């Protein structure tokens, strides 16, 4: 997993502003990995009760992506600009728009 | 991470009833790992806005543990009995209930 | 494995209250992995004696899940609340109880 | 790394629409990891020229996040809704908008 | 962990006799790793209740070592002979018995 | 592998009593892994010379299991008791006597 | 991934001259891994819009290889010589040159 | 390591042209990792004989980077263009050439 | 570890001559790793009995290196030539023989 | 890979004599892994130019094994004796002499 075994944790000082941006990106990584995991599980579950819960949990992890992204964009103005630039590049090359 | 790179996925058959139990346990593993991760992040985040969201997300992951646990207990009657036995064992050794 | 090579262990101070909650979740992770491992081994073991022991050991690991979860719930009141909430959500969405 | 050693690639059929969503999330994972890597490197680089390139490359990886995100949102309408809902949740709990 | 993600399990045929010996050794590996994990956790746990349960679970994993060992020795006569030889080698070199 | 890259080793003090037990369990893990590796290799080697040596090396690793086990049992009296208890549990459930 | 979880970052000194070389090589590793990942994804994407973006991002990662290579060559004169020597060896053995 | 355990190799088809590019990039990855490894070892080796060999081997691994690079550039014309573009970008941003 | 979980072993055909060379190199890797592990353990073991067995086992693993090396050299004549060439290069650069 | 991310390197003291033996064994491990990697790549490369370079590089890694082995044997006298003992054991069991 991504969490650290407490036996190995010997950090005492709080995150710097830049490390705070990094743990937000890592939190998004964790959520995206969880979404992929549950979507994959749902694909092979012919038990409709298990599939329904897997898909509903995955939906809630997608909201977690939004929460961590809102914090990241607030702390990373460069990401705001480049996110818009990335959207524009996709539009120009493919026509896909929000 | 725990999810598989789709390039490597070649399975076609659906999960067996035994495999359904195993992915539910793996789903609980994933949630418990996420809780530890966000609780650790919150511990070192002095930005109170970031800490607040980390702890609120962690709270929602704890509910996900319950959802998967509920499905597992419904499909694993042995886990229901042994969960009770484990609770009783802790009570007899420590008094915690 | 999940245990640390002692060559790398240099921590000398005890777990904080929050770290105590994290090692209990990690202990549950270890037990859930062991259950999956032994249930998988039993599936492919045509030796009935080996299968019988694998399933009996797995049963005892399921009790270990209960023991660690009893401690976790005692130290994590939020997990108690969210566990019930998770059970209720599955009930509302699937009827499973 | 995240890429597969071609020696292990036996897949011959194209990604399903569900797998397409998954590789887009994995691409975002790869970009976010690269940003963290280069931002961390720049922190410890006293060589001003190396730092400047590290930060400029990281900036360009942030645009890649946007490109993959645009594709993901176009194929994952649920993510569009939950992204909005996630933004609103942060705004309510912290005022960040 | 050591258990396989069911998404990746495509084996259908049962373990051979030689593979049965290998999974028993792997089961012993899993138990020994769990013992080390729980013994390490107990070392840093000031909560006497958590320490008591950690040590009692670890004790039960030591019994699992015996169960898997008994099956392995029953299926691996070479291991029986070499176990004795290993005990004797330690005797001649250290006096430990 | 299981060994540590010396670049990362910064420990100076010797193993405690419990750490000595843990490295003995880790040594057994390494031996059992090596046995499985060489038995697997021998299974697919139709070169009789390679197979013969793989099986002979594997036999000697099984003796290493005994050596590390002897030290572990001498330092871990709880393991002595539970090992006997484990054998009896197998006997009660299957009749096997190893 | 290759980035470190900030929870484990306890380094305070800046990189030495030799370490600067090593992180530039690691940056090239990260870029080459990303190129392989996106090229592999593009191979199995039947969605032409997705494939188009994957290939364009991969192209931009190839430019990042050049950026990190330029810095590395400026700091590693031995790499300059051996790069030329490596090019020459391929010439003599295969005739490939450019 | 990066090499595959032959027990797991079941591929029969030769590499495609795309896969050939990918294994060349992976070969470069292996060489760059070896260079970092030996450079790190040499830094902490007080034995001047060991240091001398480590640096001489690392020098030869740097030539291997050139060999694999030459093949890659010959098969990946896009990499030729972007390599020059990357050089130019560094010149514009830092003055390095 | 280096051994494969039998659940994942789907191979049915024997090793090719090239694969035999590769598993011999992998066997040497396993032995060298074991030597480093036990040599490291012996370093921090003030229990003289434990140290004495660790060093004696490590000695026996060093003989295993020779056994696998003899087979490798017998199947890899190129390695014989390059081994001697490597010895001569060290002699030329350091005088060690 | 086997190299350490410099962000995690905090050792400020040279290798002991025992650690020097360990990094030489680790260097041999790295070379043997590279040989296996390049031998495997050459197996699937029907491009004869790429195959030729893969095999020639692999040949040079085999010389690196010899260089590191020479240093190890010079610093590890037990390995010299046990290497001879291993060769003799193989000759006894198979008749192979190397
Ligand atoms: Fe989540
Ligand atoms: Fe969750
Ligand atoms: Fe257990
Ligand atoms: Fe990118
Ligand atoms: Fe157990
Ligand atoms: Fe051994
Ligand atoms: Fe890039
Ligand atoms: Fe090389
Ligand atoms: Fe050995
Ligand atoms: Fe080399």
């Amino acid at each position: 997993g991504l969490s650290i075994n407490p036996t190995l944790i010997n950090r005492d000082k709080p995150y710097t502003k830049e490390e705070l941006m990094e743990i937000l990106r890592l939190a998004i990584i964790a959520e995206l990995d969880a979404i992929n995991l549950y979507e994959q599980m749902a694909r092979y579950s012919e038990d409709e009760n298990v599939r329904k819960i897997l898909l509903d949990v995955a939906r809630e992890e997608k909201a977690h992506v939004g929460e961590f992204m809102a914090l990241l964009l607030n702390l990373d103005p460069e990401q705001v600009t480049e996110l818009k630039g990335g959207f524009e590049e996709v539009k120009e090359l493919t026509g896909i728009e929000a």
